[PDB]
This record gives structure tokens, C-alpha cells and sequence, in this order.
């Protein structure tokens, strides 16, 4: 019948934070060339190279390395969650914050049938018979292509 406990505020420690993160884009050195990887990663690389570019709405993007590529089912799909290594980077996730940023991605199988899902392979099933009837499954990036 009571519910008597402490707090602290207990000043805070000071941390390299991301506020505004309106979109995140994945890249890569694969070959020599940045491209981007904007869906189908497939299986989680073996060697990381990648550089993700967290482009915000309030100041300029920032480009920081990657540290892990894993597999999460988020609803048990292939949802690839990927975590971001910074000097002091703190991530305000679902209300705590976590000592790095990670965020997930989207997709992993082509819709050879019709591109639904994605742009790199909308752009495959149109070029094989453009006649007949499309549909969006969700917004999709053309950075892709």
C-alpha cells in the first residue's frame, strides 16, 4: 500500500547525442567506389567497411563507422540491425539510452513477380513485361538504382 523509492537528476553526464535524425543511409567501399546500399544487404557482411550517413532536418549529416551488421527479426522477418561506433555516441531509444546507435533497416527478398517492396528490383520487373497493372507495397528509395 505504498510506493516509496529515490530519483536523481543529479546533474548528467555529457555525451555526443542525435537529435533530428530524419534518415539514415548505409554505404559502402566495396569495390573501390561508394555506392548505396539502400535495402537488400542479404547476409550480414563478413569484413566492415561500411560508413553510416545519418542525414538530419536540424544540422548537417554526420558520417560515422559501423561496428556490427547482425540479423534481428523484428516480426519475424529478415530485418538487419546495425549498430554505429563513436567516440561518445548515445542513442535515446524507446525512452533509455543505449552507449551506441543502432537502428534497423528494411527488405532482404525481391518481389521478382512485381517490385513491390523495392526500387532496385521495380526497375527489374517493369523492363521484363511493362504491360499489366503495379502496385506500391511502401515508399521506396530510388538511391538503390
Amino acid at each position: 500500500g505504498n510506493t516509496t523509492s529515490e530519483n536523481g537528476q543529479t546533474e548528467p553526464e555529457k555525451k555526443l547525442e542525435l537529435r533530428n535524425v530524419s534518415d539514415i543511409e548505409l554505404y559502402s567501399q566495396t569495390n573501390g567506389t561508394y555506392r548505396q546500399h539502400v535495402s537488400l544487404d542479404g547476409i550480414p557482411e563478413n569484413t566492415d567497411t561500411y560508413f553510416v550517413k545519418v542525414k538530419s532536418s536540424a544540422f548537417k549529416d554526420v558520417y560515422i563507422p559501423v561496428a556490427s551488421i547482425t540479423e534481428e527479426k523484428r516480426n519475424g522477418q529478415s530485418v538487419y540491425k546495425i549498430t554505429a561506433k563513436a567516440e561518445k555516441l548515445q542513442q535515446e531509444l524507446e525512452n533509455k539510452y543505449v552507449d551506441n546507435f543502432t537502428f534497423y533497416l528494411d527488405k532482404k527478398a525481391k518481389e521478382e513477380n512485381t517490385n513491390f517492396t523495392s526500387f532496385s528490383n521495380l526497375v527489374k520487373a517493369i523492363n521484363q513485361n511493362p504491360s499489366g497493372t503495379y502496385h506500391l507495397a511502401a515508399s521506396l528509395n530510388a538511391n538503390e538504382v
